[PDB]
């Protein structure tokens, strides 16, 4: 995306219409577990999807909502990240079909109405391919104007009940599998204020840019190849708020323990750098269309880990295990940080 | 019947948490329709109120339906059953009574206090859930972020027999169109929030009293936290052939948007509005603020609009106004061309509360 190249000004910045926040923009977890307190297999609120058991055919209907704003300066890119985000959620729960999407659309009421001509197209045509990647189409949804620019969306499926895996059939011994790196919040932080060189900063951008991109897709269906007992996906709350919760989730007494993070090189350098800005050391700090954290017998581990590089594959890490517990999570008190390169 | 006192400021406002236009905050319908361009069992994608997508199961098909908006009123637990209503409004559309699941879209101000926040959000949820459990469903998932705005929507789905719902597309000559719920309701909300301000109170004032607004918001607040669930189901007693519902496009806006979806070689004409008691008066002391004389006024949470065999349109109203809310004969069904107009002198009719 050259800006000038869609005769837009030279200082147009997509990420113009939001904040940039180091601990993201979703509200805490203590605070919605909270305000949330009102509210065949069945999952209600708390995990990555819903599973309402149906009426008709011993079916269970799978859904799940997402919402974000712009964190790259690339229209088109943007809308597969917004698309792929969506669909995280179903991936999660291993259900590697989409039978409909619907889209959410926030228009700025700061942008100009060229902007909005020029923009928007581009981010409805990122949203569309990936949905065609997944299988699926959008058939609906919302336009609002707000101050800032939304993107987001609905993805739905009515499964049998071979399709998913319930989040919650994990045991002592079992090893935990994680199919992107970490440190997406930091570089786009970084990538914006254009420790590390100028050239440091545009690898990591395009290659976080890329991996939020990418789908969970293949991942949700290896998980039935190689018997996973568990999965969550990490997006806003971390990898250590994401683990956390799935824990809370096990129907035996098992807790996680975390070892090593793989990290998108220099980024590690970055947040430590400004303090308590991100906390990507503490396991805290925001990610956008993460990959797959899943509970897997140590054997069918690195069977998944080979078969996931070596199928258009992409490497997985193991990060660390499950043991005896009380349904909790935690990293170490001193993690390994594997510096993954472009 | 809402005060700030228990619980905040007494100054606090709801809906100063978003910003108020008489022509509402959506991506105008025409802007809208040519950014989506690029994107046996009947089937519905794109345009009207919900898809309908057949599965590769036993003769099912998917019915869903989004939404979100922002503050109206300042009551917070009826803004809760606003917020819900509006989003199922589009699956009685269809003339579906059942709904499966709900799931909820909300965003905090970051511009209101922790404890603002620990206090009025439980409201709207509280709301939004007593709604959904009016309309026997529940929410079991959702999204919540901050924004500068306080935002609320939501998802409606069912899964479908094939009778379950009523294809929007068999209108015909000689039908005739009822509307369930009286308009102008983007002309009430307004006017409780231009009590608190002196230049605009100052104008209006020549035309209408505080218990009137008063009186007026107290109405639109209800009728808005109406489910539309009942004419759903006697859309299938009485054989409708057509429904839409009239929301943020005003009532003219979704007529001509149902109109293009006829099977048949037809158009709508209206010769009469029900509206608020009156609002058409506001309206006017406004200029062209509002438009709710020529359709062009939002709507939230407004009525269904159906075309019934002139024969049973009678009987329907009958039954949803005496077992009960008042339903309109508005206009008819003609041959033409799949569009729809307001007739140049239409009758106003002044619904009082
Ligand atoms: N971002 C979007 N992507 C795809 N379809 C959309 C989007 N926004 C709105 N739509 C669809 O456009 C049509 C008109 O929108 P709207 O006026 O919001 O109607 P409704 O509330 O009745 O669905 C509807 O079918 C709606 O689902
Ligand atoms: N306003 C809401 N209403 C109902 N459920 C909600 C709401 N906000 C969040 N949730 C639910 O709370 C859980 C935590 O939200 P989130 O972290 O966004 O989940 P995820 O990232 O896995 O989609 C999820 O299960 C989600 O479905
Ligand atoms: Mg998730
Ligand atoms: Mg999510
Ligand atoms: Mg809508
Ligand atoms: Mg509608
Ligand atoms: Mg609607
Ligand atoms: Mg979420
Ligand atoms: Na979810
Ligand atoms: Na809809």
């Amino acid at each position: 995306f050259n800006p000038e190249s869609y005769e837009l000004d030279k200082s147009f910045r997509l990420t113009r219409f939001t904040e940039l926040k180091g601990t993201g923009c979703k509200v805490p977890q203590d605070v919605l577990q909270k305000l949330l307190e009102s509210l065949m297999p069945r999952l209600g609120i708390g995990m990555d999807t819903c599973v309402i058991p149906l009426r008709h055919g011993g079916l269970s209907l799978v859904q799940t909502t997402d919402y974000i704003y712009p964190i790259v300066d690339d229209p088109y890119m943007m809308g597969r990240i917004a698309c792929a985000n969506v669909l995280s959620d179903l991936y999660a729960m291993g259900v590697t079909e989409c039978d409909n999407m619907l889209m959410l659309l926030g228009v700025s009421n700061k942008m100009t109405d060229r902007e909005r001509d020029k923009v928007m197209p581009l981010i409805i045509q990122g949203f569309k391919d990936a949905a065609e990647e997944a299988g699926t189409s959008v058939t609906g949804g919302q336009t609002v104007l707000n101050p800032w620019i939304v993107l987001g969306g609905v993805a739905t499926t009515v499964c049998q009940p071979n399709e998913f895996i319930m989040p919650d059939n994990a045991v002592p011994g079992d090893v935990l599998v994680l199919t992107k790196p970490l440190g997406t919040q930091v570089a786009v932080a970084v990538h914006q204020w254009l420790v590390v060189t100028q050239e440091d900063v545009e690898l990591a951008y395009q290659e976080a840019m890329m991996n939020m991109a990418r789908l969970n897709r293949t991942a949700a269906g290896l998980m039935h190849t190689f018997n996973a007992h568990a999965a969550t996906d990490i997006t806003g709350f971390g990898i250590l708020g994401h683990a956390q919760n799935l824990a809370k989730q096990q129907r035996n007494e098992v807790s996680f323990v975390i070892h090593n993070l793989p990290v998108l090189a220099k980024m590690a350098a970055v947040s430590k750098a400004c303090g308590n800005m991100f906390g990507l050391m503490h396991g805290t700090c925001p990610e956008t269309s993460g990959g797959l954290l899943i509970c897997l017998p140590r054997e069918q581990a690195a069977r998944f880990c080979a078969e996931i590089k070596s199928p258009e594959g992409h490497q997985a890490w193991i990060i660390g295990i499950v043991e005896k517990g009380n349904r909790t999570a935690r990293i170490i008190d001193k993690p390994r940080i594997i510096e993954v390169a472009p």
